[PDB]
């Protein structure tokens, strides 16, 4: 017999079944751990994955030729400084600063901005080589990264200095260490040397980087920023996950009031996740831009590490690029499962919204 008019739907929504709903909160759950803790399948990831990359091999294909050593000074007096672009053990080149024109914005960079630079690029690649990026919903293993430079003063004064820098393979980290490289040419935009001759310096050359690399930068700057925010999202979607439904028979538990509450949790995951969706696209779109102008013969090229690659961007990007699409588009093909996810929720909420559950 009939026990209540509420308890009558309530059991005709649970039989959108009790069932539906919990293979659509499932759904969700599955798709956001994969999505905020995975890898090689989550396109938050390899999105982000993918603008450190970038901006390491943006580095590595046009750093070489930056202008470093101008004189914050006011003479010019004593900048030499050389970087040592060298592994723990010492297996690497040297990119010589200081070796003149007064360090400001537009004709070249300081030996203070050129150290951190160094220091960022250093962490960077340490990370992204041995311990790789940890999954985003991860604190991170903790890496050591050396950095060392020569400076030579007085004459016959030689400064050698190795700093170890004690850190973490955290996504926020590194983003903040891309951020500081893209930032300094993106806003300082110092003078491309002149001088096989990669044709961005031919046609380069003695003009700002900024006048040919204005868009790379742009591009590579939203890569970061759109990654910091993926990073964001996808923390703050690991902290809102919808509970399956248990005993469903229970109306007490399974209230009218309850069910709503985890419907408009199924809506807010939901949401989280196209959103997070959306960006690793954008990022997608704007790697694009950076790899397909100057810089597309080089970046994400290679050819041990005692080795010369500068020019070339020896950076990772084809390999994650082609993970990025094929993870973006293994959550394309789930676009129902999220649809009925939604649909269902909404339902939930228009039934529980008029008769018999609140007075009309």
């Amino acid at each position: 017999q009939k026990l209540s008019d509420t308890y009558e739907q309530l059991s005709r929504l649970l039989t959108t079944s009790a069932q539906a709903i919990n293979q659509a909160v499932n759904n969700l759950n599955e798709r956001a751990k994969t999505l905020a803790g995975g890898t090689t399948n989550s396109p938050a990831y390899q999105a982000t994955l993918l603008a450190l990359r970038s901006v390491l091999g943006l580095w590595n294909s046009m750093g070489y030729a930056v202008i470093c050593g101008g004189y914050t000074k006011s003479p010019g007096e004593n900048n030499q400084k050389d970087f040592h672009y060298t592994d723990e053990n010492g297996n690497g080149t040297t990119i010589n600063c200081g070796g003149t024109l007064k360090a400001d914005k537009n004709v070249s960079l300081s030996i203070e901005q050129y150290e951190k630079i160094h220091e960022a690029y250093q962490i960077l690649s340490k990370a992204l080589k041995q311990a790789g990026l940890a999954p985003l919903n991860s604190k991170g293993e903790k890496l050591e990264a050396h950095v060392t430079t020569s400076k030579y003063q007085q004459d016959n004064q030689t400064k050698t200095t190795t700093s170890v820098i004690d850190t973490t393979n955290d996504a926020q980290n590194l983003l903040t260490q891309a951020q500081t490289i893209v930032n300094t040419l993106k806003d300082y935009c110092p003078i491309l040397i002149a001088k096989n001759t990669p044709s961005w310096q031919t046609a380069g050359g003695g003009k700002n980087s900024c006048a040919t690399f204005g868009a790379e930068f742009s591009a590579a700057s939203d890569m970061i920023n759109n990654a910091q925010k993926i990073v964001q999202e996808t923390q703050q979607l690991s902290a809102n996950q919808p509970k399956n439904i248990t005993q469903p028979h229970n109306l007490n538990l399974n209230s009218p009031s309850s069910l709503t509450a985890l419907a408009q949790k199924m809506l807010k995951n939901a949401q989280s996740q196209a959103e997070i969706l959306k960006l690793a696209n954008q990022v997608e779109s704007d790697f694009n831009k950076l790899s397909s102008g100057h810089l597309k013969d080089y970046i994400g090229k290679c050819d041990q590490n005692q080795k010369n690659n500068w020019g070339n961007g020896c950076a990772g990007v084809e390999e994650t690029q082609s993970l990025l699409k094929t993870s973006a588009a293994d959550f394309n093909n789930q676009t129902p499962q999220i649809n009925q996810a939604q649909n269902l929720a909404n339902t939930l909420i228009q039934e529980l919204g008029n008769n018999p559950f609140r007075n009309m």
